């Protein structure tokens, strides 16, 4: 009679989570940590090499102490930019280098440095190719590579370097070129790139490589282990507080069509909010995310189509007085999110000072909206093309929803305009949504239509332009990078109206997408890999 | 040009109140009692001397462990009632002993049989009048001036006794030394007879003065102190969810000219919601309780007439969306009211299925009417009539709040017709409150309204019969020993759509109220011994 959309039990559950506790949640590391930092820190503003800095600056940000060594990063990068006159697109070609070139260019970029593209100008040919000894270079040349990262469109010297040092690293893979140590970060690398990679969930990895590197430090090192393990604990006290609020809701047996995985929920924030003092935003994610989740298999999966629309008017003119039209179960749901927008707006409220009742209820309001036309053409048996679908899906995905809800909990000092802007929903909001739902839509295209669903970009392709799935599989890999490359362009834009911190949640969300969808859904029914990206980040402890 | 009631900070911490954890709270302790209960189940059960079974049952209770032993106290009460023909008309043929009746009386009357107050005929003498002779069995003379008060209007005789016993125990605690400790356990009747004394937050003394009893059990008295301790683990847990609540509101920082005192707002409840299953309930009320009290010194301390007008009108309308035309401190109450009715109403709904917003709403809507017309008199210096006021009183000291709050959490299920008679305010609920009112406006009289407040009970007769507070002090007392009599018809009644629990909850708010406001002002603002017996019943264990 129904149609649930056979999904599974989390993986983790209440005895295991509500357990949990590391014994990291005291003073002793957070201060030994705290003294262990002065130091690296003066080792680091003490060396005299640009590049050496430049060389710690990427070590300590891919090892998740970026948190402590802010102002350091700036000043450091600050002087160098502007000692090196890296702010002039005529160049003075000095006939650089490709690897500190590659770096400092990479580095200066993703904090947001004007770096003409012109710069990597002196590292090629006549015919305007880049050059044929670059060949040559291996480590510059994987350098390169991952700085043809940090490009926009209208950058076609960025471009082309990519695929240079790619045919190059590529192959030399096959052969070596050097170590076989290399030939793995090299590959790395090669899989998602850095500036794709997200630093939580992948700094263990590297924080063993640096532990094993020859020139490695100690201070820092153990300053990488202490602090990976004094956040891992915070990260466990979150989990619970989310989890506590995910027990009483009490989907889980009231509204089992509904995937049940808050680990997963929660962990994404692990990923999308890496400034470890904004644990309530990591919280009420947690939240937000389990919310999310129902809503949406109540939308394509459980409820019906009088049901849904029923669900999305009530939604629509947030009527609680009217909860008892619905379906029992509606009641549940709605009533939850009433008391949870509720709940969210009162600290806010508490904290900040204003009333954002009626915009977190708008964040809602547009989701289900969308949820339905998807659900309408579902039903209605509708095939969009895939422009009509892409348009709403950016939307239907919550990457909205999600970071509206994220602006008000990072940000200590908002407007009415900002608010504002931020609520037309703004380029960032739809550049990092569209990431999000891209690669979701790309590891969970599958089951998803096979299951009950509508298309999705890979079918919407495939059917728009009658092609195969690779070729659709193609396509949005590469709408991928477009919207990256608009993206970039907004992270460093200075006209954006958003602090350091969201727009940093924004660009971190499409990272975390790129890590949770690289293979399986790591929600619906899972993925090792991910399974193990959990129970690594969350659960094990560093030695 | 506020007002600030100029109040005390709660006695006790967040640290503290955070902490504590008596280990009873280990299952391991539960158990132990589930023998001893057996036990003591079976010298009961196995008692064969009725005199001496009711004994057991009144200590047993006046004990606290009437919570596993109601069956039997059942089937006993049920059993000496019949075989003794309790429900017939007459049977005073002179072969009573004034003990052993005067206590059966009590016992029956209290677990509600209907036992005729012609019972205590057969001691009468010539021209009616008690008999003389038993000016003598004092004992047995405490038990009648004990049962006087398990009467209703129109039980004459029950009013006599008690005005003849008195006359005897009153001066047999002017005699030499009889037993002494009979000196004390009669005039500790004689302050607050057993029918208006609370077991909860009394059993200690009681569980003292029974250790002597040679005549005493060891298995019972140890079940009975194991108990405590394992009961008073609970009450801390309990304790410890509302004071994560009230920290979390901030109203403390926020509301600061509002009272602080949730630990005596959570220890009321111990007293009211006794039978241990009802946890929720007990720290739910921890919460209301609270609300109140904030919402109450807004109304009488802070507050103006314009903020306190359109407080009322929003609250009446209940829209969290003019909410934003509220004064600041007032917006915040409101939202954190809207989400405590909200969250409370989850529970409900989710625990047992119903909407009881629209319900709970209105418990708060009334109240604060209520509070309103205080106001209105107050700053309107109007000086209301002795019943203009008590027609108000008994509403606006939450009363009818507290208990429309407790009925939903306490009564498994209900129906809109019970809630509906429920809510017009039924006469428990009238009776209770104004117990609660009369006993509040006793020992916070001449001290509220002399810093600013309307005048209250007492005051209002000072001036209606322009007489003396003694007169009034002696007039209110007199109205609370009528109410209470209501009050004993209506939870005895089998006409009462109430269960078992909720009328008891009734009843025992009552009861509560004459402890706490007995010695000064209980409740909190500064509670003299109050604050012993608080101490006691939460935090100190028993031998
Ligand atoms: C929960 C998932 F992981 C998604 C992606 C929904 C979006 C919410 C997140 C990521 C917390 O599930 P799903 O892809 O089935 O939603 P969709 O129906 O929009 O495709
Ligand atoms: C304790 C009282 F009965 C109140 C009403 C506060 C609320 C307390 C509860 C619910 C146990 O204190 P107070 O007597 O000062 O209020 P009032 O100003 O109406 O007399
Ligand atoms: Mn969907
Ligand atoms: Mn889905
Ligand atoms: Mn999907
Ligand atoms: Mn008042
Ligand atoms: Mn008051
Ligand atoms: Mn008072």
């Amino acid at each position: 009679m129904r149609r649930s959309g056979n999904y599974n039990p989390s993986r983790w559950d209440v005895n295991f989570i509500q357990s949990l506790l590391s014994d990291y949640k005291e003073d002793k590391h957070v201060i030994r940590a705290s003294e262990l930092v002065t130091l690296v820190k003066m080792e680091l503003e003490k060396e005299t090499d640009q590049i050496r800095q430049l060389e710690l600056i990427d070590d300590l940000q891919r090892m998740g102490l970026s948190d402590h060594f802010q102002n350091e990063f700036k000043e450091i990068l600050s002087s160098i930019y502007l000692d090196h006159h890296y702010y002039k697109n005529p160049f003075p070609k000095e006939e650089r280098d490709l690897y500190s070139t590659s770096l400092a260019f990479r580095l200066l970029r993703e904090h947001g440095f004007q770096v003409a593209q012109e710069v990597f100008d002196s590292f090629k040919n006549e015919e305007g190719e880049f050059k044929e000894s670059l060949s040559d270079d291996t480590r510059g040349l994987l350098q390169l590579y991952e700085a043809s990262f940090l490009l926009t469109e209208g950058e076609t010297t960025l471009e082309s370097a990519r695929e240079f040092a790619t045919k190059f690293l590529e192959e030399k893979v096959n052969e070596g070129g050097v170590d076989g140590d290399l030939l793995t970060r090299i590959a790395y690398s090669l899989d998602i790139p850095l500036h794709w990679r997200i630093k939580r969930p992948n700094a263990p990895v590297w924080i063993e490589w640096y532990r094993k590197r020859p020139d490695m430090n100690p201070v820092v090192l153990e300053l990488a282990i202490l602090d990976l393990n004094i956040v891992q604990a915070q990260f466990q006290e979150e989990l619970k507080e989310s989890f506590r609020w995910w027990r009483n809701t009490g989907f889980v047996e009231k509204l089992p069509f509904a995937r049940d995985r808050l680990v997963e929920c929660y962990f994404w924030n692990t990923g999308i909010i890496e400034p470890r003092q904004h644990a309530s935003a990591r919280i009420m994610m947690g939240k937000v995310n389990a919310l999310i989740t129902v809503i949406d298999d109540i939308y394509d999966v459980y409820g019906t189509l009088e049901e849904l629309e029923q669900f999305t008017d009530l939604i629509r003119r947030w009527d609680i007085n009217s909860i008892d039209q619905l379906p029992d179960y509606m009641q549940l749901c709605f009533l939850a999110l009433n008391n949870f927008v509720d709940d969210t707006s009162y600290d806010v409220m508490k904290e900040k000072g204003v009333n954002v009742i009626p915009y977190l209820r708008q964040s809602w309001v547009d989701l289900a909206d969308k949820y339905m036309v998807e659900a309408r053409w579902f039903y209605g048996g509708h095939k969009p093309s895939l422009e009509e679908y892409l348009e709403n899906s950016w939307q239907s995905i919550s990457g909205p929803c999600m970071l509206t809800h994220i602006f008000f909990r990072v940000t200590d000092s908002f407007t009415k305009e900002t608010v504002d802007s931020l609520y037309k929903y703004h380029d960032l909001v739809r550049w990092s949504s569209f990431v999000l739902r891209l690669a979701d839509d790309l590891g969970t295209s599958v089951e998803e239509v096979s299951r009950g669903d509508v298309p999705k970009s890979l079918q919407c392709y495939m059917s728009d332009y009658n092609a195969s799935e690779a070729e659709a599989r193609k396509h949005v890999k590469w709408l991928i990078a477009e919207v990256w490359k608009k993206m970039n362009a907004e992270r460093v834009s200075k006209d954006s109206p958003f602090g350091k911190d969201f727009i940093g949640c924004a660009v971190d969300l499409g990272r975390m997408a790129q890590l949770m969808y690289h293979n399986g859904d790591g929600h619906g029914t899972q993925h090792p890999i991910i399974h193990q990206q959990m129970t690594r980040t969350l659960f094990e402890p560093f030695a």
